């Protein structure tokens, strides 16, 4: 059916249900990008949420970190066999130097939790944290979703490219993807487009930023048109120059499975058609918060789909795409809503515009 009708039926009611100030929903189908905006970027200013509004992607940032890692790997700047001390020399001869880069990128070091400790903020505190790290579970065998893990991966990628991570994205990866308003650090010239998001009590929220390396885990900001372009790049990598094409495709390869979920670089991958329950289970407390023993991949699914949720204190994100149907969807909000609502609403929309 018409995309607007399906988005109105499935996404629009979430604004009233969760008191969300503004939502941007994009659908790409047959290489045509459709944008739908509801509500306000700023409640106080009566400023409509729009195609220039900048949203925090939360953990969808990890898809850009993955793309940077795929870009570096396919240019020979890193091997996924390498360990972090080859690039971050102060980690040589430490226990974390037994973990390879793929294991860090896919959360299988065996002893890294969701967040850095609160007291770890400066670059020295991060280095000391990794120098003091010791193994717990067998390396490679257990997935524990982890911002420090992919943060160390991103730091190594940046070192291998002789640029800080913010510049890896802003000077290399974002331009190669054709993104015009995606940032690690939003400049003052974009201030009118980047308002605080809203906490659960509808108050504009900010916190002090955490360690710089965690920007690779949750620190990217973008707009709906740029996210639609990023989905287009994931659906149609042959339209892009060869180096970024290789980087995008690197992020699609499953590295191991946990139940019905395959862990790719950044992306979560599923056999397609996937049931709603499979997609919901990927965001369950068991998978997101607890360690789970991985299963090596023997047969990667021949027909696949991919998704990722992201959240920050003030913002919600969901992205999903299905190569066989040549369709994808992006949802951005300036207030968190439950992941299950994001996944269900996207499932209802994409299931009806299949072709
Ligand atoms: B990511 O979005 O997966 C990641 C972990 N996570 C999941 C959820 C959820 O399900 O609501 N919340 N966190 N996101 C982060 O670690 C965000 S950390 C920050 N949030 N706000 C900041 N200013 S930093």
């Amino acid at each position: 059916q018409e995309i607007k009708k399906l988005v109105d039926q499935n996404f629009k009611p979430l604004l009233e249900k969760y008191d969300v100030p503004g939502m941007a929903v994009g659908v790409i189908q047959n290489n045509k990008k459709y944008e739908m905006y509801y509500g306000l970027q700023s409640v106080q200013d009566k400023k409509a949420v729009n195609s220039s509004t900048i949203f925090e992607l939360g953990s969808v940032s990890k898809l850009f970190t993955a793309t940077a890692g795929g870009y570096a790997k396919n240019k020979g700047k890193i091997s996924f066999d390498d360990t972090p001390g080859k690039y971050w020399k102060e980690l040589k001869n430490t226990p974390i130097d037994q973990v390879n880069l793929l294991q860090l990128a896919t959360y299988t070091s065996g002893n890294l939790a969701l967040q850095f400790p609160d007291e770890v903020k400066t670059d020295q505190q991060v280095l000391t944290f990794f120098k003091d790290w010791k193994p717990k579970n067998s390396i490679g065998e257990y997935r524990q979703y982890s911002n420090p893990s992919i943060g160390l991966f991103g730091k190594v990628v940046a070192l291998s490219m002789n640029k800080p991570f913010d510049q890896v994205l802003e000077k290399t990866i974002f331009p190669a993807l054709g993104l015009k308003h995606s940032y690690v650090n939003v400049p003052k010239t974009q201030m009118q487009n980047y308002d605080f998001g809203y906490n659960q009590e509808n108050q504009p929220i900010r916190v002090n930023p955490g360690p710089l390396d965690a920007l690779a885990a949750y620190g990217v900001k973008s707009t709906l048109p740029d996210m639609l372009s990023f989905i287009h790049a994931n659906l149609n990598p042959q339209k892009y120059p060869a180096d970024i094409q290789r980087a995008i495709n690197e992020t699609h390869q499953g590295r191991y499975q946990v139940n019905t979920m395959y862990q790719a670089l950044g992306w979560e991958e599923f056999s397609y058609p996937a049931t709603l329950q499979t997609l919901l289970d990927s965001n369950s407390e068991q998978i997101v918060m607890k360690p789970n023993k991985v299963t090596a991949i023997s047969k990667e699914p021949s027909v696949k789909m991919y998704h990722k949720t992201g959240s920050t204190n003030g913002f919600g994100t969901y992205v999903v795409f299905i190569p066989k149907e040549n369709i994808g969807l992006v949802m951005l909000t300036n207030k968190r809503i439950p992941n299950e609502e994001r996944i269900k609403a996207a499932y209802a929309v994409l299931n009806a515009i299949k072709k």
